[PDB]
Formats: structure tokens, sequence, C-alpha cells
């Protein structure tokens, strides 16, 4: 399936078109399961930057990489083959920056799981990733200004979820295919509203879209884990790279919050001939929100921060982040937020 490609306005007002616009990235999304949004000049060189500070960090040698690794946060550097998805290791590189809190921020001082400082490679890479996150985090207000607008809900429905967001971003290299090995990253979906990609000219991402009668299993729930679902199965949409755009797809608050209107997008990422490189940023709720159905009134909620925590334990059991956790009880606060 080739996909539609959308050019965002740089301020959502709710004016009508607006309204339309919105229409027509949830029906995309309803569609295909992905959309693409035209980046300006602005957008890709800072795009480009990001990839580039990528190629370099991961031309440094294993045992520095190794060494950017916070036992406090996830924030730092995945080997390949460390992830696992579905029991199964995955084989990205990965440099994962989450919020950057230092440790004399409150939330660091009362021992919040996933809470504490980036283990930056050098302030030059900071730099460059930081000002990339920052501009897809405009993005992101902009397509949630939007998905409100489409469904016909007051415009800062979710956006009132993403003030202090636990936005986040994974950097990603993949290394080429092997004659009996291409698995790049399981079937998965992501965990919170949005994500927003990057990659390279190479290509490698496939997304399933919506299928017609395909149960889909709720992510949130520890019993229902989308880790997995429909590996061999078809369909699968090859995500061509095309210059000059982002992708975009709901993650798994969205499907719960829209009660299956938008699903979480299952995908995958299959090795290459040569090695590839992306960006993937996730636009999420606030640690401390509690998503609720909007067309239900049901009393199911997912506390994002715990689904979040769960999720990253699951990728890391054996990380130096993950024994602290279960050292320090740290999942108790987690009570205590709920
Ligand atoms: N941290 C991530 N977003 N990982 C994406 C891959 C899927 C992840 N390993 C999982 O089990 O859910
Ligand atoms: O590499 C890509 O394009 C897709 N990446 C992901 O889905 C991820 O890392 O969660
Ligand atoms: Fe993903």
């Amino acid at each position: 399936t080739n996909l539609q490609t959308f050019e965002l306005p740089t301020e959502v007002t709710g004016c009508a078109a607006d309204i339309s616009l919105g229409r027509a990235l949830i029906q995309a999304w309803q569609k295909d399961g992905i959309f693409q949004i035209k980046t300006d000049s602005e957008q890709d060189r800072k795009t480009q930057e990001a990839m580039a500070a990528s190629k370099q960090f991961c031309k440094e040698p294993l045992t520095f990489k190794s060494s950017c690794v916070s036992d406090l946060t996830y924030s730092g550097y995945v080997a390949s083959g460390e992830e696992v998805t579905a029991g199964k290791p995955d084989f990205p590189e990965i440099f994962t920056v989450c919020k950057d809190l230092s440790v004399g921020d409150q939330r660091v001082k009362a021992g919040w799981p996933c809470h504490g400082p980036v283990p930056w490679p050098n302030n030059t890479y900071q730099k460059s990733m930081k000002t990339f996150m920052e501009e897809l985090g405009l993005a992101g207000e902009r397509l949630l200004k939007l998905t409100a607008l489409g469904f016909e809900l007051p415009i800062n429905t979710f956006t009132d979820l993403t003030r202090d967001g636990w936005h986040h971003m994974r950097v990603l290299r993949f290394p080429p295919q092997t004659s009996t090995l291409s698995r790049g990253i399981g079937a998965h979906t992501d965990y919170g509203l949005l994500v927003i990609a990057a990659q390279d000219d190479v290509g490698g991402l496939y997304i399933r879209p919506p299928v017609e009668g395909e149960k889909r299993n709720r992510n949130w729930l520890p019993g229902e884990s989308s880790a997995g679902m429909f590996e061999h199965d078809e369909p699968w949409t090859f995500v061509t790279p095309t210059p000059g755009v982002w992708t975009v797809f709901p993650g798994d608050i969205l499907q719960f919050m829209t009660g299956g209107q938008l699903l979480s997008t299952p995908h995958k990422v299959k090795l290459n001939t040569r090695e590839r490189f992306a960006c993937a940023y996730f636009h999420e709720p606030n640690f401390e929100a509690s998503a609720y159905p909007l067309f239900e009134s049901a009393n199911e909620r997912i506390h994002y921060g715990e689904h979040f925590t769960n999720m990253f334990m699951r990728c890391y059991p054996d990380r130096i982040t993950t024994q602290r956790i279960n050292k320090e009880n740290r999942l108790a606060h987690l009570e205590d937020l709920k």
C-alpha cells in the first residue's frame, strides 16, 4: 500500500480547515495504519544532524558505548542483541533518550522508577538530539490537536495529557542481515500516544494495517502482550523510504482511549543488505497521567507511567535499571501514584 502524505499547519487553532484535516488523518490511520507528514527545511536539517550523530556515536568502541548506561533511567545504550521482544533478541544497537532529569529533581530524589539523567556520550551529541526532540515534540502536539478535532473532541483533549509528557526517542542502527538472520525487531506495538519516525534510504520497517475481523491484543494488559503477534502472518505493509517525510502511527494509549477506533499499529523491522539508521520518537502522556476511554462511562484506566515501566522492564530484564527497580521496590511508587 502506498501511503498518504500530509502537510501540517504550524499552528492548529481549530479552524474549520483543521477539522477537515484531522478527519483525513484519522481516516488514513483507519485505512492504512500509518501516514507520512512532510518535513520542512529545518525539520529535515535537524533529522539529518541526528542521523549523523548516531552514525558517529556507533563508530565508538563498544567499551565506551556500553558505559553510557544508568541504574536510574532506561536512557542510554542498548547493544545489538540485548533487547528482548517476545523472548527473542532484537538486533539494533540503540541509544534511548528519555526525559533528562538531574539527581536534584524531586522525582529522582523520591526514587520514582525510570527517572534520572541521560548518560550522554558527549555534549555535542546531546545538543543534536535535544534539538531534534524539541522539533519532534512540536509536531506531536499539532498531531494531537488535529486528532482531537478529527474526533470532534475539545482541541486540548490529548494535549492536556502531554504536559511535561514522557516523550522519548530510540536512536537505532540495524546491522546488515545474514543468510539465516533477518529479524531486526520482532512484531510489536509501541506504548504511548503517537510514534513519529524518521529513516534513512535503506529500508526495513513493516507495519500491519487494520484488518477487518482481526482481534487485537491490548498490550497494556499483562495477559495480552502484542509482542510477536502476527510476525509470520499476512498482511505487512513495507514502509518505503521516502525523502522529506516523517511517518506517524498510533500507540497503545490512543487505541485504549479511542476504544479501538484507532489501533496501536503493529510493526517490525527486517535487517537489509546494508546497515540502516532510523530514529523512533514517542510522544507520550505525562508519567503520572491516567488515560481513560473517550467514548465509553467505564472504569478502566491506563496509568501511563506504569505501562512504560512494565514495558521497559520486559524489554530489559537484566539491565541495571531493572535490577534497581526490583531491589528497591520502586514499583511501589506507581501503586502510590495510583
Ligand atoms: N522499548 C521499545 N519501544 N521497544 C520496542 C520493541 C518491543 C519491545 N521489546 C517489547 O517487548 O515491547
Ligand atoms: O526502525 C524503525 O523504523 C522502527 N523502529 C521501532 O519500531 C522501534 O524501535 O520501536
Ligand atoms: Fe516500535
